[PDB]
């Protein structure tokens, strides 16, 4: 059997039947991840403009739009073993520009920001409670990086009881390889990989 | 700059300074994932044998050895959106042979089994509590599959405050591509990828 | 100011605006907690019959009905510090009668049982995912004991994003004092304390 | 039999065998809970002074000292059902004086502050990860209020795998009844209730 045949027989890759209460999660489009002056950053310019379109529509339709950022207090750095492996993350300190949401996302004062300490937007955060509290059934995940925080957020979203959509053109990464690998795993096991055009049309449809 | 230089500059790929309270986590070496009569399974013959060596030594040294398995009640199936995407997992039912831990692992009567409903062994489970309760500082993660439950468990282990070691020869997957992509991401961001020979020598060293 | 005036000015004791997607959580009505032959048990006979009425109605109306039980593998006992304080709980072993749901609840084969290791039905369990996955917005909490597992479950339910109702006549405890104290705290801070008559009428109303 | 005999027979009230890696958790000694100009506050003058002694010693011994606070973005308010019941908490806004830690605690610039959205300091927060990451085995819990955030934090600490000590003279509440009821439940089921004198002597003993 080919890999495609193996995954098919294993029952992977089924489509998600989308719900009627969407929410947008924008994962770590902070300057630390989007401004190339910083060692941890990637080129996310196109991805942020696509994400802005999605968020602008969702916000106007009164669907939840939630941004995430990784930020640390100095005393937390030696306490968290993730920062031993991923030591570049220690630069993401409260009060620094690195932790601020990139303005290219079109973030507005109303928009809730959730601060987290790991990869997943759900881990050690209030995110699940906000989604459950707004009766969310379907999440659209965007952000940086595809192979890191985005993939981790996607796994947690489906595990938490939410259907997951991922517009590939809204996900940025440091390299094509890990980007493609995570989108494959997501499409097979965790959510539907699609594009912003689909998302936009879909959001208009559920509002209608 | 090259991918290697980008990840280096971003602060990834640092070694783990190993602790002195090890625990072994054996992720989903149930018959459902190891016996090729089931379409969800992979060839894990070598991997289980190497995992057995690690577990036997750890158990003899009184380090926690914890096995995980995915099992569902019929009523849970329509409740969990993961099962929409990965519908093959719905075969993993309480009372079935699919959910039983494969005896090739060497599992003993008093070894703890954690039942979970998703990919990560930590998600919606008692795992973090067992490890914190035993003052564990370093986990060795093994099992099936590398790109699925293993990877998810590794991300959660480091996020939960445990240093992570992953012996690659103890991890099985249904395809080479996803296996290697996950090992890459782990080595960069989440833990140290190594082999069973290293783990065995290391466990004896902490015992000494 | 009187205590009543203090709590009122502090903004406590507001009513809950009930949602339209109810679920019933039956906390630890296992024989270990309901059969007086066991040291950990209380008289829960009246409470179980009221709970049975609620569950029978909810089940027939196709609202989720979920039972919880505390059960341990022998190897878990030394790992969990809760069992150092509450050592009677160590008797609740898998395969024992103590962990079985009391038949007086009217539990049916279809009903999902969630196994947990602590007080809260949400802690280290799949409960939140089942409720989110069924688009639940309002939970009715019943079980044993009011001051222990019930109160803990109630706190976690509201924290998790669900509105909470507690029929007092469905909650059993070892003594009146702790029972009354927890119902007070719940009414002030966490949910609406009411009775089974109210719940039954309310469930019929949302179905209608 | 009497209540005392019932709790004894049920296996409650056992002493905690204290560990050797202490951490201090200071629960919500923010101005919102300690400054009587705010209707959510209680007199915590003595309690903060005794907590300061514990924190000063722990900090000098390089044991983690972690402060918690409840803070909301305006957008989060309609999302969290806890705020429907306990509407006074909606005053606890980012940027306000209400959410700042009271300087009477002795809090130092590099002491870690964890922001949370509910009662328990562990719920939807990074707290468990910080404690596991520092190999903490025993927590001392202090703060406001005994029957609310303190109690919830204590339940979660033991559930999360940490032994719990609660110096009663470091816990403040807005009424005597709930304070005593919570201390009773804790002493029976979750941790050891003691005083600051004991904690100070104990901390020096583990240091020796």
């Amino acid at each position: 059997m080919s890999q495609k045949e193996v995954y098919d027989a294993a029952g992977f890759g089924n489509p998600v039947s989308r719900g009627v209460h969407p929410a947008i999660i924008v994962v770590d489009f902070s300057y630390g991840f989007t401004d190339l002056q910083y060692p941890t950053a990637s080129d996310a310019s196109l991805q942020m403009s696509r994400t802005k379109e999605i968020c602008d529509l969702a916000r106007a339709l009164e669907f939840p739009v939630i941004f995430t950022t990784i930020a640390y207090h100095p005393g937390e750095i030696p306490m968290l073993p993730w920062l031993e492996k991923s030591s570049g993350m220690a630069a993401l300190l409260y009060g620094s520009r690195l932790v601020e949401i990139d303005m290219a996302t079109g973030i507005q004062p109303n928009d809730v920001v959730v601060v987290k300490k790991g990869a997943s937007s759900f881990f050690g955060s209030t995110l699940s409670s906000l989604l459950a509290g707004t009766n969310t059934d379907t999440v659209v995940v965007t952000g940086a990086t595809t192979s890191g925080c985005v993939r981790a957020t996607v796994v947690d979203a489906v595990q938490s009881g939410f259907k997951v959509l991922v517009p590939a053109d809204c996900c940025a990464d440091r390299a094509k390889g890990p980007h493609e690998a995570s989108l494959y795993d997501i499409q097979q096991k965790y959510g539907d990989v699609t594009d912003s055009d689909d998302i936009l049309k879909w959001l208009r449809s559920v509002a209608g």
